[PDB]
């Protein structure tokens, strides 16, 4: 677009290249999505446009949306970290646990908004969650999915894995907990390489799911009889030094069952949320 100058490559979206732009007539600095050919289709246009009012202070803003030229633009607020960065900055003595708990709150704040619009993000991840030096952590990425780089399947939700063609909200809340582990251990919960060993990790952590604790797994459209079980490992083993308070809510995060999985509204009144403040990072730009 003509009122917009390249300052920088941001990075590589989901839906095409991200770059950091300069406007003209305002002066104002920008995330840029070139998005990725027959002529654009006009159901992707009014999804992309009910995103310009879905505004939340915890969603990055979506400033503007470009058609020119058959060419898709999609003009975002500015952030100047995101969290997978914020966390290899914080590898050496980890974020600080009052910093973690006010991030997931107001993620939490954030989801339980788009999932009151029946709006899911599907792909949450520490690359599409931005922060400023106010204290803020915002969600971004979002609504993209419903309109050759290697995609994370780390923070993928089991019924996805499994072939569940109609999501729930609960993939949200379950791609939020592996980050919240994430945050608190500095080492991904679930590196998974590949399909199957993103589900045979999850397997060996929180046990294979059977009738018992997920009534309808075995019909599943990937569901296999023949996968291993492995047993359930105990909670304090797998995030220490994350207390009591902490460790039953990502418990609650973590249910295999997207039913008896906790809500966004229900995990911002958990007593993990009794002690929350708003810190303000130290970050480096
Ligand atoms: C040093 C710059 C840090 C950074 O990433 N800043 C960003 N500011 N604003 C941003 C907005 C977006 C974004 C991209 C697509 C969307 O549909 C929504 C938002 C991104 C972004 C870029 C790549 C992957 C995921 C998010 C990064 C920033």
């Amino acid at each position: 677009m003509e009122n917009f100058q390249k300052v920088e490559k941001i990075g590589e979206g989901t839906y095409g290249v991200v770059y950091k732009a300069r406007n003209k007539l305002t002066g104002e600095v920008v995330a840029l999505k070139k998005i990725r050919t027959e002529g654009v289709p006009s159901t992707a246009i009014r999804e992309i446009s009910l995103l310009k009012e879905l505004n939340h202070p915890n969603i990055v803003k979506l400033l503007d949306v470009i058609h020119t030229e058959n060419k898709l633009y999609l003009v975002f607020e500015f952030l100047h970290q995101d969290l997978k960065k914020f966390m290899d900055a914080s590898a050496l003595t980890g974020i600080p646990l009052p910093l973690i708990k006010s991030y997931l709150f107001q993620l939490l704040q954030g989801l339980a908004f788009c999932h009151s619009h029946r709006v899911l993000h599907r792909d949450l991840k520490p690359q599409n969650l931005l922060i400023n030096t106010e204290g803020a952590i915002k969600l971004a990425d979002f609504g993209l999915a419903r309109a050759h780089e290697v995609v994370t399947l780390w923070y993928r939700a089991p019924e996805i894995l499994l072939g569940c063609k109609y999501y729930s909200t609960a993939v949200d809340i379950w791609s939020l907990g592996c980050i919240f582990a994430e945050m608190v251990t500095r080492r991904a919960l679930f590196p998974g390489d590949s399909e199957i060993d993103q589900l045979f990790r999850i397997f060996r952590t929180l046990g294979t799911p059977d009738e018992v604790v997920w009534p309808g797994v075995t019909s599943m459209p990937d569901y296999k009889p023949s996968f291993p079980k492995w047993a359930r490992q105990d909670f304090s083993k797998v995030v220490p030094p994350l207390d009591e308070d902490g460790r039953s809510l990502l418990s609650q995060m973590l249910h295999y069952d997207p039913n008896k999985r906790i809500s966004a509204k229900a995990a911002l009144a958990h007593p993990f949320f009794q002690d929350v403040t708003k810190p303000v990072p130290h970050l480096r730009l």
